[PDB]
């Protein structure tokens, strides 16, 4: 009734684009949401097979790294925001930070849902260059440091590919590039 009569006066409203916000507001005017995190995806989508890349993180005194399955679970467990990634939400990925501490993202206990359980890596030689390789089929993702003779960093085995999966990078606040190395 109140709600009734309000409705009679319904207007178009538009959002306007201002430069004050970090707001992302959509083309056509009318969604507008927040930002979160530096993670970004691969543009194709790995569904089967066999898939190999290099990301060269010279000189980077953090990151993050691996596959996806997307941001779709991001804002239920914060998860860019909080760096709460877990391969039950879809993130097979490991990280620096601090230069010299390198882990490993594990699924973490349910009691306690906005926080990943984070392992350490042993890491004799710092790797320049990571080489990540998915098998659909399989269901595995292999970390190899290339600057170490290619050895493997770590492997997440029986990953639960029941979604389309991505290549991930997240430069994590050092404003040092990564890069994806040819082929």
């Amino acid at each position: 009734t109140e709600l009734t009569d309000a409705r009679r006066y319904w207007v178009d409203v538009t959002l306007a684009t201002n430069n004050i916000s970090h707001a992302v507001i959509a083309e056509d005017k009318r969604q507008v949401s927040s930002r979160a995190g530096t993670g970004v995806l691969g543009s194709q989508s790995i569904t089967s097979g066999k898939h190999y890349w290099e990301v060269d993180v010279s000189k980077k005194s953090a990151w993050i790294l691996g596959v996806c399955a997307g941001f779709q679970s991001d804002a239920m467990y914060n998860i860019e925001q909080n760096e709460n990634y877990q391969p039950k939400y879809g993130y097979w990925v490991i990280g620096l930070q601090e230069g010299v501490k390198y882990s490993v993202f594990q699924d973490g206990s349910s009691h306690t849902p906005f926080a990943p359980f984070i392992v350490p890596l042993s890491v004799i030689i710092c790797p320049d260059r990571v080489g990540v390789f998915v098998d659909y089929e399989a269901c595995t993702v292999s970390f190899f440091n290339i600057t170490n003779h290619g050895f493997l960093i770590y492997k997440f085995s029986q990953c639960s590919f029941s979604k389309p999966v991505f290549p991930y990078l997240n430069p994590r606040k050092c404003t040092v590039p990564m890069t994806l190395c040819s082929p």
